[PDB]
């Protein structure tokens, strides 16, 4: 049984539900190739310029991706399309919303487009977050999800090159004595198109077997506001961040942040008052 | 059987152990009476000028603490005391470490001075961190704390003033149905020592019966990186910033994380480099 799809338009109300059941859901046009088009022309040359993930210049070299992959992240600064189209994506937040409820406030663990080389090998089937998140495996195995992560296809995936492997139900699994390539279906996706996976779903990258095919994809994960986000915004510039949303300042971390607790005390506040109360922080602002 | 009391200078290696065991320990001399002395001198004012903690004039109220009850968290712009002797102490280092090797990076995620009003009633017995982070509810009954909570008297701490109750054992314990201040056993400190138990502690804040004293403390809650601060530090200066150590601006969130996994990918990065390395923030600059 295939991955299920749904209409980003007409399923909205479904897509969380759908990934809560079975681990993984495609979303059908989740971005405009208008907005995929402007993502792919304004990343392009910093794709180009970033160094190998395990760079010896670098002081947090990430040594898992493979030496031919290129990730680049905190994307507020570079991209007009993301900052003010995908960070204010009315169907992300819906699906958010649905999913966090329990635990309150979400916002952006990491937003990165990452480049996969001409025959570039299959990922190790794994589950996100354990190389930067060790208290996620200490959760009873029935906690909700406190992350999600959109896989959004910035260019075509097929099995030829490499298309996102899933286990369907895996994101239950406790017992991981099941776990082969033999159980995986495949995330066969248009540019536009996300595959919508949990912190709990088995996975992993597909071999690219044709030999010249560069495939490329922006990872969004999403998670409660009371995790740490994998990347910081600090050092954006305060007119990029006052050109924003609340909303989407709120997802850089330019905010205070609530649980779902009865009488919430808050987080990130600053003596009962909020980060853009006291900084007088400005919004839509254009540059 | 009384709290355990261990000295700050002697006993170091013996302190978080007994916490793991018993759930608390007294710290005598946590801080010399100097540094409590520059402390209540420098936060002074600033718990005057303090509006009740539930005020209609903040869009983060605290509607949990009595009325009565001042509480003032960011010290760093405030306190020299706080930001260069507190955020360096060796004994708090060490005890943090000890405790948290197991999920990595450790920081701040609340350093508030609290005033308690004469006749302040008792707290109800409580866990910490509930009104914050629910995560921490759906944790493993036997997964290692995520966060503990220095107590540190800025004024003596009596049964007549209001000393902290605590149940020993109580951080191990699953059924609440034995939960009584029968059970609970009294903080009994001189202004510097501190009372050290975890987020899983069932405690409270005693009841003030002299109507006439007034009881002060400094609440230090470290945790994992992996969870969010109650406060930011966003709006501290940069020139107070770049007056700290490397060690002290990692625990006000001025700087990146790394989690204890083996090939850790980090936390609060910028394209594989830390916050401080991009920002090319300073360190021990005199303002
Ligand atoms: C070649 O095999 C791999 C490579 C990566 C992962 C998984 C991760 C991870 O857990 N988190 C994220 C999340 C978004 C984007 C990237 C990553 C990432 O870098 N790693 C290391 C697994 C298997
Ligand atoms: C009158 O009864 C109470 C009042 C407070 C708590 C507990 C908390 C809490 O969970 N976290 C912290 C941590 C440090 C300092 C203060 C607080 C705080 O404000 N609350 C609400 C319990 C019982
Ligand atoms: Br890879
Ligand atoms: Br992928
Ligand atoms: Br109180
Ligand atoms: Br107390
Ligand atoms: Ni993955
Ligand atoms: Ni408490």
């Amino acid at each position: 049984s295939q991955i299920p799809r749904l209409s980003a338009i007409n399923d909205l109300h479904k897509i969380w539900p759908t990934v809560e059941e079975h681990g993984a859901a495609i979303i059908e046009s989740f971005l405009s190739l208008d907005i995929v088009r402007r993502l792919n022309e304004e990343v392009d040359p910093f794709v180009k310029i970033e160094p190998i993930p395990a760079a010896k210049t670098k002081d947090h070299p990430n040594h898992i991706l493979s030496t031919t992959t290129r990730l680049v992240n905190v994307l507020a600064p570079i991209s007009k399309a993301y900052r003010e189209d995908v960070l204010n994506s009315k169907v992300l937040h819906r699906i958010c919303s649905d999913a966090f409820h329990v635990y309150g406030d979400y916002w952006v663990l990491m937003g990165a487009v990452m480049e996969l080389a001409p025959s570039n090998p299959a990922q190790p089937l794994h589950r996100d977050m354990r190389f930067s998140h060790p208290i996620v495996e200490y959760l009873k195995p029935d906690a909700p999800a406190t992350s999600i992560n959109f896989l959004v296809a910035l260019s075509p995936f097929t099995a030829e090159n490499g298309a996102t492997h899933v286990i369907l139900g895996s994101h239950k699994w406790q017992n991981l004595s099941n776990v082969s390539m033999d159980a995986t279906v495949r995330a066969l996706m248009n540019p536009g198109d996300a595959l919508l996976i949990t912190d709990s779903t088995i996975h992993c990258g597909g071999a690219e077997t044709t030999g010249t095919e560069t495939r490329r994809l922006l990872t969004i994960t999403m998670g409660i506001s009371q995790l740490t986000p994998l990347e910081s915004n600090l050092a954006v510039p305060r007119p990029v961040i006052e050109s924003l949303t609340p909303l989407a300042q709120r997802l850089l971390g330019w905010a205070s942040q609530r649980s779902a607790a009865p009488r919430d005390i808050g987080l990130l506040t600053i003596r009962g008052n909020s980060i853009e109360k006291t900084m007088n922080l400005k919004a839509e602002q254009p540059l």
